[PDB]
Parts: C-alpha cells; sequence; structure tokens
C-alpha cells in the first residue's frame, strides 16, 4: 500500500551523462554509443543568445573546439552535427555503459522522469509531466540544461524530453532527442510566453482509481453522468476534454475497482463543483494530475 | 528555478539489489562486498509468522537453504548470521559494483531516497521522511521487503533503512542496516500500532523558505513572535516543539532570504490559524513537512 511520486530507477541513464564544453559555455549532455548528445546553444556566447543564427555560428567552429568530459576522463571530438535544436558530436570512444535505448516524442500528459545534472554529474531525480501547453514544471537551476528525461521498459530507455530553457514564469521548455522543441519555443534569449495551461483530466481521473485501490472512497457517490455532460463541467473548470481514447484507457483501472469511467466523473465533478472540504485524497488537498493510468497500474498492486 | 520532491540518483544502489530466496519465501537484499544483509524474516514461513523464535529458526538452516541471485547470476552462500532483525549472508563473491558507502541511523525527521525492489530488480525511487512516530508513508507492495532507504554524500552511499513490513493502517516500518528497528516495532506478524504522529515543524519551516526562494511571498507578515509563544501554538496545531538547534540548522536559509527564523514562525502561525484560503505554496495546498533545510539548500539556488 501507499502512493508517491515515483521515478524510474536513474542509473542507466547516470552512466550516460557528460560534461560538453564550448569557450565560457559548459551544459550536460547525453553520451550513447560514439556520439553526445547536447543543446545547440552550447556554441553561444552571452552576445550571440540575444539572437543566434546558428548555422553560421557553428560553420566557424571546429571539433577542437568543443570539450567532453566523462568522469575526469576526456573525450576527444572527431565530428560535429547539428540537428533541429540538438547539437551532435562524435567522439572516438564508445559509450561501454550504454544501455538499450530509443528516442520517442511523447504526447502532452504523459509522464517521464528527469536526471537533473550539473557539469554531467547526476544531482538528483524526479517524475514530471508533459503539461497541455508544453512546458514542464520542473526543478531547474543554471546549469542544469542538457538534462533528459526518460522512461524504462524492460531495461529499455526511451529518451523522451531534452532540458533547454526556463520561461519568464519559471516553467521549462526543451525539446525531444532529435532537437524538436515541444510546443511553439525557440532556442534564443528572448521572452517567451507559454500558452494557458489546463488540468490532465485522464490523469485525474486514473489517480481517484489510485485513492480506491488505496481504501480512500469518500468522494465517491452513486451518481453516473454522460461524456457530454461531464466536458461541459470540464470546460468550466478548465480541465481538458475527455476523449473516448482515455476512457477506454481507463479500462483496467475500471475493471479492478468496480467502478465505470463515466461513474467516476460524476464524482470528479462534485469534487470540481464542491471541493474537498478540508478533507485529502492520497495525503493531497488538490487534484493531481501527474499520474497516467499506466503509471498508477505500474505502482498499484493488481487487487483492491 | 522550481521545487520538486526530488530523490537522489538511485544507479550505485541499483548495483547492490540482489535477490534472498529461503524456501517459498523470496524477498531483496543489499550486496555490499561479500556480505548480503535482508530481513530475517526471509527465514519464516506462513507459520513461523505468527510468533517466531528466529535464534530457533535460523539454527535449523544451513547455508543451502538461501539461494541469491544477482541478475540471473546465481551467487553461492558460504556463510551466515542474525545481527538484530537482519539476516547477513557471506559470498564467494565480492560484489565488484560495491560503491563507497557507511550504515547510518537516522533521527525523526530526516529524508531519505528509496529504491523499491521486486525479486532483487529496481522497480523505482521516491523521496521519504522518517516520522515523528518512527514510521514512513512509503509505497511498498508484497515483496519490496529488503529495499534500502539512502542518501548520498560525495559518492559515498549513506544507508540508513530496510523495509521489513507494513503496519494496519498502511504505513511502512523497517531498521537500519544493523537490523535494529527504528520504533517499537518488532517483526512478528501481529498488529502494532504506531503512535500518534506529529507535523515536523523545522521541515514545514525549511519548505517556506524554499518558497520565498522562489519568489512565493504572499504568506509572509510584518510580525514576528518569540520561541515560547510559538510553541504553545505549535503544541495546539500538533506540531513538533521547535528547538533551539533547529533554529539554528535554519540559519543559512534564514540569512539567503533576509527573514529571521522567529519571523517565519509568525506566518507559520497565521497560516496555522487562518488556513490557506485557497491559495497554495509551490504548489501545494497544504503545509509539506517532507523537506529538511538541508534539502532546500541542495535542491534551490545559492541566490533568491
Ligand atoms: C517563478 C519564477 C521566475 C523566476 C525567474 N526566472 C528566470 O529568471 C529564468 C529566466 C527567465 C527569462 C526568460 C527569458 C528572458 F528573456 C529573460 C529571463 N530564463 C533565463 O534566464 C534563460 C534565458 C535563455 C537562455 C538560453 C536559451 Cl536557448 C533560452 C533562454 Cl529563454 N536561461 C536559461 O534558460 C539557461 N539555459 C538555464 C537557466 C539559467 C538561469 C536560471 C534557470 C535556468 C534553467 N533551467
Ligand atoms: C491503507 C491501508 C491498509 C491496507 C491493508 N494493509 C495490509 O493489509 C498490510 C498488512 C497489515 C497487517 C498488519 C498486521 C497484521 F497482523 C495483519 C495485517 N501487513 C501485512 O500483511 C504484513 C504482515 C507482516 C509480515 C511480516 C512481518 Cl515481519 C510483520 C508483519 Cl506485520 N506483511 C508484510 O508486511 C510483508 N512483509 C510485505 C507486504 C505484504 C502485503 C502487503 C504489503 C506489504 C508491504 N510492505
Amino acid at each position: 500500500s501507499g502512493f508517491r511520486k515515483m521515478a524510474f530507477p536513474s542509473g542507466k541513464v547516470e552512466g550516460c551523462m557528460v560534461q560538453v564544453t564550448c569557450g565560457t559555455t559548459t551544459l550536460n549532455g547525453l553520451w550513447l554509443d560514439d556520439v553526445v548528445y547536447c543543446p545547440r546553444h552550447v556554441i553561444c556566447t552571452s552576445e550571440d543568445m540575444l539572437n543566434p543564427n546558428y548555422e553560421d555560428l557553428l560553420i566557424r567552429k571546429s571539433n577542437h573546439n568543443f570539450l567532453v568530459q566523462a568522469g575526469n576522463v576526456q573525450l576527444r571530438v572527431i565530428g560535429h552535427s547539428m540537428q533541429n535544436c540538438v547539437l551532435k558530436l562524435k567522439v572516438d570512444t564508445a559509450n561501454p555503459k550504454t544501455p538499450k535505448y530509443k528516442f520517442v516524442r511523447i504526447q502532452p500528459g504523459q509522464t517521464f522522469s528527469v536526471l537533473a545534472c550539473y557539469n554531467g554529474s547526476p544531482s538528483g531525480v524526479y517524475q514530471c509531466a508533459m503539461r497541455p501547453n508544453f512546458t514542464i514544471k520542473g526543478s531547474f537551476l543554471n546549469g542544469s540544461c542538457g538534462s533528459v528525461g526518460f522512461n524504462i521498459d524492460y531495461d529499455c530507455v526511451s529518451f523522451c524530453y531534452m532540458h533547454h530553457m526556463e520561461l519568464p514564469t519559471g516553467v521549462h521548455a526543451g525539446t525531444d532527442l532529435e532537437g524538436n522543441f515541444y510546443g511553439p519555443f525557440v532556442d534564443r534569449q528572448t521572452a517567451q510566453a507559454a500558452g494557458t495551461d489546463t488540468t490532465i483530466t485522464v490523469n485525474v481521473l486514473a489517480w481517484l482509481y489510485a485513492a480506491v485501490i488505496n481504501g480512500d472512497r469518500w468522494f465517491l457517490n452513486r451518481f453516473t453522468t454522460t461524456l457530454n455532460d461531464f466536458n461541459l463541467v470540464a470546460m468550466k473548470y478548465n480541465y481538458e476534454p475527455l476523449t473516448q481514447d482515455h476512457v477506454d484507457i481507463l479500462g483496467p483501472l475500471s475493471a479492478q475497482t468496480g467502478i465505470a469511467v463515466l461513474d467516476m466523473c460524476a464524482s470528479l465533478k462534485e469534487l470540481l463543483q464542491n471541493g474537498m472540504n478540508g478533507r485529502t485524497i492520497l495525503g493531497s488537498a488538490l487534484l493531481e494530475d501527474e499520474f497516467t493510468p499506466f503509471d498508477v497500474v505500474r505502482q498499484c498492486s493488481g487487487v483492491t
């Protein structure tokens, strides 16, 4: 029993973190086989960051302008290329700690673990969701750029995020591992705004199912609702519309608890309309939306 | 910027997790140099668990009654001993992945990371505090026994917890790595109750300092209070008394924000008396008490 924000074990990713230096700028890189992946703004100065032309800045660099450190051992760069917003540095040594891995680009509402690093050295691990507005509410200080997000599936590491920048609101924006930003953002030091966020409805429902699995039932009721009437309420409270694909994803948890999805929607609706009234759910005084249906199944038991 | 429940990177501990089997009972073990550490109730049957005599049960066992698996490779047990509530199994192979490490017994209110494992295989990582009543609010399923809690300091792994059991309330109890339980608990399948818990005052204050560091100020006020008048309020709301050692621990955060400790106590008092009134602090609708002063400094920047 119990329910915690749980990250994947980070060891397979720890053995891939390196430090990349170009001029005075240092950030983190990801070392897989013989290629090091990092944000391309490592090739920028403070002046270049205002409005950079990266093709221009990179053509002015050679392999020896880049310093790669793995532990204390320095790696030799034998080639370099740019792919979207990530820099690829070919090195002379294949990383012997390279896990089985894939690059995947995730959908808003999916979760992943972040291994926050500074100067190539892992400092901590936490759980994140990709918000509907394509930012993440991370914990990142200067020098965290190049930290990656990932999921693990049977010793295959699926990398899905690389950290690039913090926006004026304090939230964070980055790319997939092929350098494509999540959301409309671009890698220049201009003030960019995220669109207004919404609550990840399917995740709030998964977490309500987690609460039932752990014996929390005070919020349930006998009422049920329709998909359409619930979505009217969702709109009113800035919740993502609930799709039928989302109803179907919640199937396993619905069956394991006996509570039909649209039955749980009536409880959420009532929770949205009446608040918690001082009570808590799984130790929280607000509705949590950074657990997917998959996260709940993985962490919870197969029996209530 | 940002503030997350952050665990230590788990890789150094991942390379130490093994599976220990005795009869039909399997749980997790910790493999350091040539010794495997695990809960002693691995030598129990379902019948033995009601009221075991462990010296009796262990004298009836030989080395070959214990199966140790590291990955798929089986380890050979060449000796065994009991120390308090942990079993020590000597094996023929020193763990080549043994980190620099120490065993430490922590105080209530301190935090640590848990690497939850099943059948010797790590499944996830999360942050925990030792509650004042010497339980932890973990996330543990059957088979998690032997999972360990740890802190990391400059590549030294300080192990401080081994998981043994879940109590009727759903919270969890375990030992230090020398087998001494935290709290009054014993390792038999009787219904034991934890004492009533209290809120970790010094940690709530550290977290309020975290909020200021991240630009959250709506809860501050101009009032200050005395240590004695605050402790009257603490008692009323089931908060640990605040000691002078605790005031002094909060020194660095006080200086970095300019807010004196007893100044922050007046804000906490007002928060305790008036509630949040719908607002949140670092994304939470209640006062968080599982971040130590040290956790806040480690995760936050040196400048507000
Ligand atoms: C609550 C709350 C808000 C608190 C105040 N928040 C900030 O002051 C962060 C601040 C906000 C901001 C945004 C646009 C601006 F015009 C001016 C300022 N963001 C940065 O200064 C950007 C500027 C930048 C560099 C490079 C590129 Cl490609 C894009 C961008 Cl936007 N620096 C970084 O993101 C570092 N790579 C990494 C870094 C540095 C410093 C602090 C954190 C990080 C991280 N992580
Ligand atoms: C909300 C809420 C509460 C929900 C209901 N909670 C439970 O049903 C857990 C249940 C509560 C309980 C306590 C005392 C009893 F008399 C009877 C039952 N606890 C267990 O069944 C103990 C019994 C036990 C075994 C060995 C020793 Cl040494 C001591 C103890 Cl007490 N089993 C374990 O702790 C496994 N080692 C590991 C394990 C098994 C199953 C589930 C979780 C775990 C873990 N982690």
